[PDB]
């Protein structure tokens, strides 16, 4: 009795990435996964999983903003959408699902569902993402796409799942929050690597990890200032690049490592405190290691996520400098707040256990 | 509260990957997951887990194969454990200082990987040996390994015993059945063959046109080019004559195939073969590693081309049949194709792998063991 889950998802990587756990799950048990999906399609190979492009060649970038309230963005999310509903459709007709899991913003999966008469599990990227309104909106302004496809239905079941921890939940708006939900561990997922030589410890040797942001903080050079302390800080730092940004290394003080791309919870793992930029994955990926948190912002939401569970705080990048890091380091209460959220998150349903339920719903 | 597996592997890509599916069913777990190992290292990371390389820039070939005899002693097992050892030899220290800094709970590997049990001893850690299939099954050669790796556990100050040695097996009963008394295991753990051998995106003709039959082939061993590849003009002599399409996978990496080949015939540079089989209505193959089992878990007939021993399998289970490569063509394809007694057989013993426990239940007992 081998099971089959379609995962239909938003073109982009940090979309697919978190969808991955449970993929793998469901192989794990035995079962049969495929992905359709189109973008950062890759990054689904890279996890050792198969994906159905459904939409070769188009260039998405014209399509989140053509060349020329929540209703201009479903708007945007319905043309995104589309331009996956064939090759979705096709894919499932072909493959024969039992089980469509797609990701809040790609409204090609709930059409496929529903016009295959199935259920779908929907699996956000974390507590942003968590949006129930804009499920709708999406399918009312993609009402061409299920005309044109003869889908009048509805999915049978409808099952949300979480990896946002209760605290956390509890510190979003009301409207915002979702009971009834699934909750599942959040497992993270970035990819897999061959670890450099310098990534293990040294001989109780503090570190802290710096993320990065594309642009505006954001940049190499807007870290200028906190490189003029750092060396008077008791502690080593390791910034990374994300894939596909460029660095040029030079000169540096003899406790900071610039470094190529590297899977973060793998970092994080021997890190003691971490620096970032506000990211979904970043933030989530830090609680489950419990680790003292400081952002560099721009995503209201991450910054009261912060202050809100006593986990860390908010800093302006040209004023961040030795203060703030020793505080990072040293704070037992910064600490204290991590390991107990790290403790929330572990005893959430592991992707293992929710991919068991999931096949008892199919 | 998080157990922790260290994978320690031979180089070669065809045991990493075996390996694969339960490294990814304990992090589906929410436990971690990391492979010392060299060589093919980077599909370890391709299957989205991380590793690292305890060899750096070392050159394998020259260790497998280093740079009378009716008059000598000792050929044999204790000449390959002696290979084995040399290459395990080159891995100790690496997987050594990983565990000590990683702390793993449990040791995975590799029937010949020798850095495995030397590893899981010096920590006082179980070990789980993760066969690539059937072949790969040969206890005694572990042994010998040991013996024959002496210096190292000297050298570490390793005199102990993994606590525990557990043994997976991802052959299915009826095949077990179908070995030598001393060439199979009991008392190993049943766990169900998962096929893997990378992810990809899927290209536009797999899915299947018109209910139209397909037969998928393998090159196996076939090097390029040692003419090799000619031992299959006879049998694409003929496909033509084939009520089929037949898929050849050189499953090899950037490989290119040359000259006239029938229409019906398509050529893949690599694709994976659970996903080409899914599809497919049989296979004939080189009896390669893992093309067998992962034939099998599709439910699939299959036809095997030796080379010139352990194909006993395919007429024992009724499943396929051995041809020699310069006698196929049409007659063979079609028997695959339409013989109802090989397709019986096949979804028999697909049924039979589907009852042995998922990877993700084997990942578990393993957890309760650390």
């Amino acid at each position: 009795q081998s099971m089959r889950a379609l995962f239909i998802t938003s073109p982009g990587l940090s979309h697919i990435l978190p969808t991955v756990p449970l993929a793998q799950a469901l192989r794990a048990l035995g079962h049969e996964v495929r992905y359709a999906t189109g973008g950062d399609i890759r990054a689904v190979a890279e996890a050792g999983l198969c994906a159905v492009d459904v939409s070769p060649g188009v260039n998405y970038a014209k399509l989140f903003v053509p060349d020329d309230g929540e209703g201009f963005f479903a708007e945007m999310f319905a043309r995104v959408s589309a331009v996956a509903v064939d090759g979705a459709l096709r894919t499932a007709r072909s493959w024969r699902p039992d089980l469509v899991v797609h990701t809040p913003t790609q409204g090609a999966g709930p059409l496929t569902a529903a016009a295959l008469q199935l259920p779908c599990v929907e699996l956000p990227l974390g507590p942003a993402d968590s949006e129930p309104g804009l499920g709708a909106l999406i399918r009312r302004a993609m009402s061409k796409d299920y005309e044109r496809h003869g889908v009048t239905g509805e999915p049978t079941g409808s099952v949300r799942l979480t990896t946002t921890p209760p605290s956390v939940e509890a510190l979003l708006p009301e409207d915002r929050r979702s009971p009834g939900a699934w909750p599942m561990r959040y497992v993270p997922y970035n990819g897999g690597a061959v670890l450099p030589d310098w990534l293990p410890p040294a001989a109780g040797r503090r570190r802290i990890a710096v993320t990065l942001g594309s642009i505006d903080s954001g940049g190499i050079a807007k870290l200028a200032p906190l490189f003029s302390e750092v060396a008077d800080v008791d502690a080593e730092f390791v910034l990374t690049l994300g894939g596909g940004d460029l660095a040029l290394l030079g000169e540096l003080p003899a406790n900071v490592r610039v470094v190529e791309w590297i899977p973060l919870g793998a970092l994080l793992e021997t890190c003691d405190a971490i620096i970032h930029h506000g990211g979904s994955g970043t933030l989530l990926t830090a609680l489950a290691a419990g680790v003292p948190q400081c952002v560099i912002p721009h995503q209201d939401t991450n910054r009261d996520v912060l202050t809100g569970l006593g986990i860390g705080f908010d800093a302006e990048a040209g004023s961040l400098g030795a203060e703030q890091c020793r505080r990072l380091l040293d704070d037992a209460g910064l600490r204290e707040a991590a390991l107990r959220v790290r403790q929330e998150m572990s005893e959430m349903p592991p992707p293992a256990e929710t991919a068991a339920k999931l096949v008892a719903l199919a």
